[PDB]
């Protein structure tokens, strides 16, 4: 799974819970990187998470409970 | 069906659009 890239979107009281934006491997994952370097979008390193989040998470759709607490540290390490 | 999801969710036209609406990218 070489390079996983998750897109997480919360907007605090538009969003209930954490949802995923977009998820892309290998060379779209890069592709996203890139752009998000462009666009000011946060791009952090979170590999046990990226992981489950590629495996359980769905785009446009909330976070699984499993993984409300890691990523809520993603979100709280960059208030 | 498992189609609508797929078809709702296929309501954007770019890759920068997807992008755009995150907060954060969470990578490996």
């Amino acid at each position: 799974p070489t390079h996983v890239a998750i897109g997480i979107r919360y907007r605090r009281g538009e969003t209930p819970l954490p949802l995923v934006t977009l998820k892309h491997t290998d060379a779209l994952a890069l592709r996203v990187r890139r752009i998000a370097e462009e666009e000011g979008i946060p791009v952090l390193q979170r590999i046990p998470l990226a992981r489950a989040l590629l495996r359980d998470g769905n785009v446009d759709q909330y976070i699984p409970a499993d993984l409300i607490q890691a990523t809520a540290e993603v979100l709280r390490w960059l208030e």
